[PDB]
Order: C-alpha cells, then structure tokens, then sequence
C-alpha cells in the first residue's frame, strides 16, 4: 500500500511489516542485557583512521540503489534541520566555542541517536525536531531510528567516495561518538548496537561527574589520546548533578589538488580598520562560479570528485555578512544555487585549521526547546537508571590541505562564508563563517 501524505519522507519512517517484528519483541518477557562501561583510565587503543575510512567506503560501495535515495533523503532532513536551526537568527555563533562552524549531518545524527533512547512524548518531540512530521500516534507514522542511523552512516561513505577516482581521494571524514555515563549507570545493549549503525567508533566509558573539574580535564585527555586531534575543550557548561554526556566528535580532512601553502602571509582584514597576520592557499584552475546581482552574491568552488564540493560563499560587497550569510542558510535556495557556469579563477583563501565545539541543548532552544526536553524523565531505551544530561556536544575539527589568457582574481581578504556539500547524498556536511584565523 501507499500512504505517503503529510510528508514525502517515506523511507525514514517505520513500516507495518517492520513493526510486526517490533510487535513480537514488544512483550516484557525478553529483558534487555544492560552493561556498565569501564573507567577511562583503562588503556583504550586509538582510532585507526585508515581502517575507519576503508570500512566507510565499503559501506558506501555495498549499498542498494534504494539506499542511495534514503541517504539523499536523510541528507535533506539534515539540511532542513540546519536551516531550521538558523531560527536562532545570527545567535548560532553566539555558542562561542572554537571556530564558528557546525555540521548539519552531525547535528542531525547526534540528535537522531538520542531518539533511540526515547519513549512516547520525548521520542514524539525529537521526531518533530528532526523534521519528519507525524500523525495518529501510530507505529507506522513513527520515525525509524535504525534506518535513519545506518542511512546517515551511508551519507558519510558517500562523501568520502572517489568513485571514478579509485585512487586516494584525499578527503577524510571521521566521526567518533563518545557516550560518557556516570558510575553505576547500566546503559542498555540494543541502544549501543543502534549507535553502531550510525558510526563504528562508539566509545561508551564511565566517569565521575561529581568532580566536574577533574572530569572535564580527563574527558579531554581521553578523547585527544583516543582520537588524535585537539578538540576545543569538553564538559563546558555541564552541571555537577549530571550523569550522561553524549558527545559526538567529528574530524574533516579536505585536500585540494592544484593548491599550495605560502611561506609569505598575505594577511586579512576582519574589518576595514583592523588587520591580521595569517597564512594563505593559492589556487590555479578553471572552476564553476556565478554571481547573483539581485542580492549581490558570488560563490566559487573546488570540487572533491564532484560528489563532494567545497562551496565558498563570497559576499559581493562584504559589508553586511549577517544579511548575506542569512541567504546561505535559506531553505531551498542554497541548494538550488547550481547554474554550473565555468570560469578561469585564481583562487586565494586563508589556510583553515580550526576546532569547534557546540552543545546541541544550547544550539537548539525556544522554537524546539530541547534543553527542557533533555532534562525530562522520558528516555528509558538508553537509560536504565536516572539520566540527567550535562551536555550533548558536537565537536568538529575542520581541516583544509593541498597536494601541490585571462583570469578572475577571487581573494577572500575580508570575512566570508563556506560549506562542503555532497551531491550523491544531497547533504551539506558543514557550514561555517570565517572572521579571522586564530
């Protein structure tokens, strides 16, 4: 049958036949096997990043044509959630931790993973927050987490692809989900298998939250040891009386062929008066670029196998970004910006190597007000014992690199906007602003 009214997102929701299996397991007779995670003092081996991406490309390879549409679908949901989140109205950067850049796909995922640990009401709220509407309070109408999570795994493999390239594409996307519970918090098994679908690197490990100072310093010492990249602090703004700490950690590598790091700095102006000593990346090549004269716009790119594309949004005047940048989180327009007009361009931009943390509960509020919904009792499917979340953090480590008759000298001397986007998963993995490198 076909009942895809209300919303067109028919792939991410539950099916009756899939719910018939859930109906069998719905009985109370099978009790789930909980487990306490070990302390972080335990010697945990670091993440083999090669081994990770080689597994993600396999996931992308061994993937149905139906799954590709699902990956595209969950991509758009992540897009719309990111544009929804701009309902803060230029307060997104107000969450001032590290460089101003957020990951719509990571946000969606971290939010979708909390959905696993959610009963009625709480799951029924996150359902909406994620973006998929519902009706009737039925099983058929409810969002499927296991599908959404493994679909969102796919979108990562779709980004780091190099299908026609074959050789090392040079772009990397690591995503390690820390789930730090309190001492004696027996977190459930099937939830953790759900997280496994979203990312292979799922690291649940216990911690003493009564001492926030001691927890925060050790939580950084653990992750930076396990991951191998400096994250912009951790456990910031977490309460003393807390237990759970669901922190997603992402790392983006983005090598651009036909580029080189300069020993001599060109310097930049964060504003007309002030100047900053900063590195650069010169670029020679015929890319696609077209400037909208209606709202005064201009955007160039430096594709990663077309599939993935780094779009650099340049404000034509560069006087008022907040107004122009608003049109870079504007619903269907940012995606439909796709004239594909090629031109000879001399690309010139600062060398980007910055961290960035942001708590989802601070990132989302009022319109969705999850901060309240998070400290609400209803979780269960994750929480055996009492859960009171201190922070649900998304930390990114965005990194750009180089591999050695007429033109357009496109320099980014003043602040600009950017966003990496995947065509194959119709999903923008990152969006951010650059005031100054520091």
């Amino acid at each position: 049958s076909d009942r895809v009214y209300i919303h067109p997102f028919h792939l991410v929701i539950h099916n009756e036949s899939t719910c018939e299996q859930l109906a069998k397991a719905n009985a109370g007779k099978p009790k789930d096997p909980t487990f306490i995670p070990a302390p972080i003092q335990a010697k945990t081996s670091p993440v083999d990043e090669k081994a990770l991406q080689d597994q993600l490309v396999l996931v992308a390879a061994k993937l149905d044509t139906e799954d590709k549409l699902r990956a595209a679908m969950v991509g758009m949901l992540a897009n719309f959630l990111g544009f929804r989140i701009y309902g803060m109205h230029s307060e997104l950067w107000g969450v001032v931790h590290g460089a101003t850049v957020l990951s719509p796909t990571a946000v969606f995922g971290t939010l979708a993973s909390l959905y696993l640990g959610a009963l009625d009401h709480t799951a029924d709220r996150l359902q909406a927050i994620l973006g998929v509407p519902w009706k009737d309070k039925n099983c058929t109408s409810r969002l499927d987490a296991h599908k959404v999570l493994s679909a969102l795994q796919a979108v990562q493999g779709l980004l780091v692809a190099q299908g026609r390239a074959d050789s090392q594409a040079q772009l990397l996307l690591s995503t390690v989900v820390g789930v730090f519970t309190a001492p004696g918090l027996h977190l459930k098994q099937p939830f953790v298998q759900g997280l496994a679908l979203y990312t292979p690197v799922v690291l649940p490990r216990s911690l003493d939250f009564t001492e926030l100072d001691v927890a925060a310093e050790k939580i950084d010492r653990f992750m930076q040891a396990v991951t191998g990249w400096k994250t912009g602090c951790s456990l910031m703004g977490a309460s003393v009386d807390s237990t759970l700490a669901f922190n997603t950690y992402v790392h983006f590598q983005g090598k651009m062929k036909g580029f080189s790091l300069l020993a001599e700095p060109q310097e930049f102006w964060v504003d007309n008066s002030t100047s900053v000593s900063v590195p650069m990346l010169s670029g020679m090549g015929t890319f696609q670029h077209w400037s909208d004269i209606q709202d005064n716009f201009s955007v160039t790119q430096v594709p990663f196998t077309e599939s993935a594309c780094l779009l650099l949004i340049q404000p034509h005047y560069a006087s008022d970004l907040d107004k122009v940048e608003g049109l870079t989180f504007q619903q269907n327009s940012l995606n439909w910006m796709k004239k594909l007009s090629p031109r000879t361009i001399h690309l010139t931009m600062p060398q980007l190597v910055l961290q960035g943390s942001y708590d989802l509960q601070d990132l989302l509020a009022q319109a969705e007000l999850p901060a309240i919904l998070h400290t609400e009792l209803n979780l269960q499917k994750l929480s055996n014992d009492r859960i009171r979340v201190g922070e649900v953090l998304n930390s990114i480590f965005f990194e750009l690199e180089a591999d050695e008759p007429e033109v357009l000298e496109v320099t980014l001397n003043r602040p600009f906007l950017f966003a990496v986007y995947d065509q194959s998963a119709t999903a923008l993995h990152f969006l951010g602003r650059v005031a100054n490198p520091l």
